[PDB]
């Protein structure tokens, strides 16, 4: 401080098909989020893209980590291992691979994610949940 190493920026979920933006800034009140939700229509694929800045020094073996809960209960863990990163003036995106969203009645509805960003010595560069609702139409 007052500005760190490392700055985890913006959340995306990057969906061709949505009508709308679907971005979370990180660099706000990250408590609002888990009142809010993005929705995705039932079997859209997407991505997640990570941005974050690197300000000083090299980081190491940097990590994002997700859980996705349902109702309240742990239903998967994912990791990315996003790599080492030098000091740069822009921002730098991790892009995870393409998926779907799930599909069929019984799998619809929300679900709430808690992410992580973190490197090789466990820095908690953030921590931050939020939500997805799958839906049968936007």
């Amino acid at each position: 401080a007052m500005v760190p190493n490392v700055v985890v920026t913006g959340l995306t979920l990057v969906c061709s098909s949505a009508p709308g933006p679907l971005e979370l800034d990180l660099t706000g009140d990250l408590e609002s989020f888990k009142k809010q939700s993005f929705v995705l229509k039932e079997g859209v694929e997407y991505r997640i893209k990570i941005s974050f800045r690197v300000n000083r020094e090299i980081v190491s073996g940097m990590k994002y980590i997700q859980h996705t809960y349902r109702k309240g209960v742990k239903i998967d863990k994912t990791d990315y291992m996003v790599g080492s990163y030098g000091p740069r003036a822009a921002a730098y995106e991790f892009l995870t691979p393409v998926e779907e969203a799930p599909k069929g009645m019984l799998a619809r509805g929300s679900y709430s994610i808690k992410s992580r960003f973190t490197d090789d010595d466990k820095t908690d560069h953030l921590s931050w949940e939020w939500n997805l609702t799958i839906k049968k139409d936007w």
